[PDB]
């Protein structure tokens, strides 16, 4: 379990960013690592087999806005990024989950298109294939995996921000609605901790949120837990050693540098560190420290 860092990739502040930075919860230190080949915001990060993957997003720059179909792989042993097979379609404001070594890319936008499509990456073959689409088009969707089931939570369908959520059952290649959240949330941080799917922050169509709710997959209920110190939309999120970490986002005024940590045993949030600069729309995941 030792030696793991929280990696943050990409993001947005005035334009899309290429930063790869890694935080060590054990000593508070931050490292700046190899830049992404292409700056991207609205991407997702995940880890398979010790490799960090950056999936999708958009490059916003003064010279254009290009939605990304890219899958890129970072190896901490070499501090190098390598291109992987690209997705069938660009996906900005994507959600990603991993089941049994396979990456699922969910939703996202391509220009004015709001995707319901979903595709699955096989690292051993370096191939993507489409799977069943969701029941709802969703961008800014939160995705997490619990007990080898894939959840897609909230988002924006092109007309309305959503409180709905749905679950993908891989052995039936089928999506089913689950109980909707109590709050409409687009751009929430969604993760899994113990037996619950957590949805932190987001935008409800009127304000950035500090509220946090969790779905118990056995009881099928959503329950609020302690709110974050900061309202945040387009935040990064991950779980590490039994605690949720939220990174950055937008509070309606500032692009935040704050990182908060949720302890489920005390039901409290604490501010633990600051990123090197405020930013939103980052991809976050946890893997071994680099060499
Ligand atoms: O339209 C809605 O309902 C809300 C839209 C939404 C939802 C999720 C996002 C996730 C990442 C993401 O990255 C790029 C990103 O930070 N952009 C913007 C968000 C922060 C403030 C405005 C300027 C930058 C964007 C997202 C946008
Ligand atoms: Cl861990």
């Amino acid at each position: 379990k030792v030696g793991r860092l929280i990696y943050t990739a990409g993001g947005y502040f005035r334009q899309s960013l290429s930063y790869l930075e890694a935080y060590n919860p054990s000593n508070g230190s931050w490292l700046r690592l190899a830049d992404l080949q292409v700056p991207r915001s609205g991407l997702a990060g995940c880890v398979v087999g010790g490799l960090l993957y950056a999936v999708g997003g958009r490059n916003n720059s003064p010279d254009g806005n290009t939605d990304s179909s890219a899958l890129d792989c970072y190896n901490p042993m070499t501090n190098q990024w390598s291109p992987c097979a690209s997705m069938s379609v660009p996906r900005n404001r994507i959600g990603v989950g991993v089941i049994d070594g396979h990456i699922y890319a969910v939703g996202g936008s391509h220009g004015c298109i709001h995707h319901s499509s979903v595709e699955r990456y096989e690292p051993e073959r370096d191939e993507w294939h489409l799977v069943a689409p969701m029941l709802t088009r969703r961008i800014g969707v939160g995705v997490a995996v619990l007990n080898r089931l894939l959840y897609a939570v909230g988002g924006f369908d092109g007309t309305n921000r959503l409180n709905s959520a749905e679950c993908y059952y891989p052995e039936r290649n089928e999506w089913r609605m689950i109980t909707p959240m109590n709050t409409i949330r687009s751009g929430a941080g969604v993760c899994v901790l113990h037996n619950c799917i957590y949805a932190a922050g987001g935008y409800d169509g009127q304000d950035q949120l500090n509220s946090v709710e969790r779905y118990d997959v056995e009881t099928e209920t959503w329950t609020f837990v302690a709110p974050m110190r900061h309202h945040r939309s387009a935040l990064g999120i991950t779980v590490h050693q039994g605690k949720i970490y939220v990174l950055g986002g937008y509070d309606g005024h500032t692009f935040l540098d704050s990182v908060e940590c949720y302890d489920p045993d005390s039901d409290t949030w604490s501010e633990v560190t600051r990123m090197t600069s405020g930013r939103s729309g980052v991809g976050v995941a946890v893997t071994m420290e680099p060499c």
